[PDB]
């Protein structure tokens, strides 16, 4: 993430907010703890909504942005990170088993989006996809984050499609200007 | 009754203490006497990712919010009986029989209760604040997701907002015109 890049990304976020009806975030990876740090955001206008602050951190194993990044790493890499960092249980849905988490990451790669299903906070869902540089390194993720009351089970795939398309547009934007 | 920044400053700790105890966003709204609306004039947000975050200057509908119905409950049955009510949700009380019965109950329990009548997944509990002439001018509400404001919590939350509104009433009486 750059600055004239940040400037192109921003209207992509605004349009995604409008299209999804939910708050949208972009985050970069903390290489120390593998938390995702929120560096930009466009909130929706719903009274009830996701409103984490800029510079706020989303958990490695338990957020959309966290798991989107984690999904890009190898089996061993993730085995080592889990061995180090542990799997704090935020909620009763948090994936605190390595086999369960690893399965979820495999599925994340297969479908093109991560899905936080009240793993970070009760009532909270997020869908996220990474943004890639010329080395296929994930250098950013976009997430759509909102209440289970609106991000309903029948909408998850549709929401996943929307975040895929958004993350794609930024990857292409970076490709074009770099 | 008249709220100034100075008075908001004086009562702020009560709102902050209420956000802390309830873990939810606390709002203070005033009744516009000309246009019969409830206008948010202060707020202490909770730190949850997912929370209620209406803007300052935001309006909460009369028939369909905690603050609104807390104001309506202060009126005589004739005053309420005396034009089409918007349905925000399937739960919005648009039938005058139903509305009046809810206001009846509000007066008996000491607090209003918006149960997804304004927005799906949003609950609020509120009670009025009174000036030196015992006239209702403001209301304090606790507002948050049905995920956290669960059925086992509604009465307890009601009690918290009665006690808070009373403390605002007391503080106002002593600091009137500040």
């Amino acid at each position: 993430m750059s600055r004239n890049l940040l400037a192109i990304v921003h209207p992509i976020l605004r349009n995604l907010m409008e299209e999804s009806g939910e708050t949208v975030n972009m985050a970069v990876l903390d290489q120390s703890d593998h938390e995702a740090i929120i560096i930009d955001q466009v909130q929706c206008t719903h009274l009830m909504r996701m409103s984490a602050p800029i510079g706020g951190k989303l958990p490695m194993h338990a957020s959309g942005a966290g798991k989107a990044f984690l999904a890009q790493l190898s089996e061993e890499q993730v085995t080592k990170l889990l061995h180090r960092k542990g799997l704090h249980a935020y909620t009763h849905a948090t994936l605190v088993s390595p086999v369960h988490l690893k399965e979820d990451l495999a599925q994340t790669r297969k479908r093109g989006y991560s899905f936080d299903d009240e793993e970070h906070a009760l009532g909270l869902r997020c869908l996220a996809a990474c943004i890639f540089d010329e080395h296929r390194e994930p250098f950013a993720a976009i997430s759509i984050s909102g209440p289970i009351s609106r991000i309903t089970d029948d909408r998850v795939t549709e929401f996943g499609a929307m975040v895929i398309k958004a993350a794609k547009e930024v990857t292409l934007a970076y490709g074009g200007m770099r």
